[PDB]
């Protein structure tokens, strides 16, 4: 036998259903030849794909997760039931294509994820905390954007790779003691997924 091509590359959606076709291989024609995997660069690759020993059809066999692994290399052979008979080999590269299956995570940089205080004497601009928003997806699906909600005497400041929670108002512990702030976040995949974190700011005099 001889595979039509030496190397094949196929795209497959992440989260593809079990039994999704990946590729139908061919190393003969008009059969007694036996298609099999002989190697699996990652050992994870072994649960993700099955192949029909008779037709050489590879199908999805477990849950394909882009965030777990992007790209699979499989080595396939074809061998006739034969007393003496050499195998044909090919490589099958499976690109697992990322979809937006991950909402944005919103992280506060403080020593606690709500316990977060300030002094009313802090001026216009005092960075009280740092927020980091992440998304495990790639590309647009993973580009995130966020925004403080309600209106309140703070504001977020937009940097590449992080945001800073400032004061934007005269504070005094007497007029307003606690606050409840909400951060809303949205990624740029389709459909856009979105996430939000509500967290407390307690004010002090010192
Ligand atoms: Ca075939
Ligand atoms: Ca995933
Ligand atoms: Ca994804
Ligand atoms: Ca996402």
């Amino acid at each position: 036998p001889v595979f039509d091509e030496p190397v094949y590359t196929v795209n497959v959606l992440e989260n593809s259903p079990i039994n999704t076709l990946v590729i139908d291989l061919n190393a003969t024609d008009p059969g007694e030849v036996v298609y099999s995997f002989i190697n699996f660069v990652s050992n994870l690759t072994k649960q993700m794909f099955k192949i029909d020993p008779k037709t050489g059809v590879i199908t999805v066999n477990g849950v394909l997760d882009h965030e777990e692994l992007h790209i699979h290399e499989i080595d396939v052979q074809a061998k006739d039931l034969g007393p003496n008979s050499i195998p044909a080999h090919c490589k099958v590269i499976v690109n697992v294509i990322d979809i937006n299956d991950n909402a944005p995570e919103i992280k506060l940089l403080s020593e606690n994820s709500e316990m977060v205080e300030v002094s009313e004497n802090a001026p216009l601009g005092y960075v009280i905390a740092l927020v980091r928003v992440s998304d495990n997806d790639s590309g647009a699906n993973g580009k995130v954007q966020c925004r403080l909600q309600g209106n309140v005497p703070f504001r977020l400041n937009e940097f590449e790779s992080f945001s800073t929670l400032l004061v934007d108002g005269r504070l005094d512990r007497e007029q307003r003691d606690m606050y409840n702030l909400t951060i809303l976040a949205e990624d740029s995949g389709y459909p856009p997924l979105r996430s939000s974190k509500s967290f407390a700011v307690k004010v002090t005099d010192l």
